[PDB]
């Protein structure tokens, strides 16, 4: 009954992780029904990445140019096309583990789970958040390309992220399951770099409510603040500016605790200008910004799948 | 690159979670082959929990006394027995989703994944460490009892933990899959409290190498140190004393980074003594110790 950055159960997703190899290039594929999705750069190699003409490289590819391995069974690819940055492979077998699912494009600040895979093999799962600067500070080794990000609603897996690349700063860039990159990032080797990041203020506030819910509330005060004054302070400390929308998304939580959002902003304000003073909140020495308002209700309602 | 506190994929464990009910008590259970494992206290209510006698309690129960369900479907229990603080119930169906598994008793400082369950349904997964005082700093609402901690090596699930209860300080206590409690606790409403919790020195050094490997190394310095001198400081700060066994274990990571273990101890002596100075390591504002050296080498190569 503490509080823990929890990942969704990865069971339904593990069942869709396969291996996709093109010559010497091996990475991960997403097998949903008779389609396998993966990053199109699987048809690349060293030289290729520097200004690749994906269309012309793909033309030189036959269906036999790909080997697809689900466990120890080989999947026969019978069709292939490109959809934006993804390769779509058509296999002769509809994945018997296909879960109820859907594809979504998430928004900056929003969190999800990542099942890290290699050679088609799920190696681990963690939570992370789409950074305001459109990157995930993840943990990926070579051949992790293809690992996916997802959330879960009741029955339905919502796929929202596929991994393509690591930026110079060690941060990470990828696409939604439609092949569109998040951010201005391209799957070429160019001099693209992550712009400056900021703290997801919405998620800090949700976390602060979390603490209060769990009876951890020493930081609350008697005053309130305006949305302006709050944004004048936050942007000094590199926080995303807070919007009336953000305020409304915090609705349920502020209702649950009976603490208004601008009243909670006052608390953040003093936590920023004055720091934490060797105190903790939910056992943390620093403020957390990778819990969304919905994560908090989720974990605090013992929601189940 | 990057460094997250990853759990193992929970898929294999999901397929053995079930709901076990007795009277008006319901908790989770583990379904491997034709046997269901759950905490023996599923047979307690109100009175019982304050100083019970699980021996007299069980004799008064039949197979019929246990409602077991994989999802909406009831499983016929054709047998029951007590094993230490566990209850074992034989069922008439084998579990097809039963994976390659084994029961292991881990040691404080080691890490595992927990699959938090309610009514036999998964809520989430997370990685943690078995504390030196034998508790785990978990996230377990009411009814999570019977959820399991595990590790996965290859195809094979190693179960090491089944959750039994929560202590006054809001931390958690449980048993290996053989029914024996980690640490001196009992499944009774009593005045038991957790011993002194210390930082897991070995894990912290591992995590400092994880920070070096990932480019974060402002905390490094010219000095080195002796084992004795490091322990004299580290103990001042409620840190586990460090041993040669511990240093040896750290070999591979020192050989990876260049940095000698003892040099890293000297860096760690500075951190303990000076605080972090408003800076972070791998984004963290406090030293992190739920990573084993085996954990770090694996995630970092």
């Amino acid at each position: 009954s503490g509080f823990r950055k929890m990942a969704f159960p990865s069971g339904k997703v593990e069942g869709c992780m396969v291996q996709v190899t093109c010559g010497t290039t091996t990475l991960n594929g997403l097998w949903l029904d008779d389609t396998v999705y993966c990053p199109r750069h699987v048809i690349c190699t060293a030289e290729d990445m520097l200004n690749p003409n994906y269309e012309d490289l793909l033309i030189r590819k036959s269906n036999h140019s790909f080997l697809v391995q689900a466990g120890n069974v080989q999947l026969r690819v019978i069709g292939h096309s490109m959809q934006n940055c993804l390769l779509r492979l058509k296999v002769d077998t509809s994945n018997p583990k296909t879960p109820k699912y859907k594809f979504v494009r998430i928004q900056p600040g929003q969190t999800f789970s990542v099942l890290a895979c290699y050679n088609g093999s799920p190696s681990g799962v963690y939570q992370c958040a789409m950074r305001p600067n459109h990157t995930i500070k993840g943990s990926f080794l070579n051949g992790s390309c293809g690992s996916v990000g997802f959330n879960i609603d009741y029955d339905c897996v919502s796929f929202c992220y596929m991994h393509h690349m690591e930026l110079p700063t060690g941060v990470h860039a990828g696409t939604d399951l439609e092949g569109k990159f998040y951010g201005p990032f391209v799957d070429r080797q160019t001099a693209q770099a992550a712009g400056t990041d900021t703290t997801i203020t919405l998620n800090v506030l949700a976390w602060l409510y979390a603490a209060v819910i769990n009876g951890d509330r020493w930081f609350l005060n008697r005053f309130t603040t305006t949305l302006n004054d709050f944004n004048l302070v936050a942007m000094k400390y590199n926080y995303e500016p807070l919007t009336q929308d953000h305020v409304d998304i915090l609705g349920p939580l502020s209702a649950q605790t009976g603490i208004a959002v601008l009243d909670m902003c006052a608390a953040l304000k003093e936590l920023l200008q004055n720091g934490m003073n060797g105190r903790t909140i939910l056992g943390a020495a620093a403020l957390e910004d990778e819990f969304t308002p919905f994560d908090v209700v989720r974990q605090c309602s013992g929601v189940t799948f």
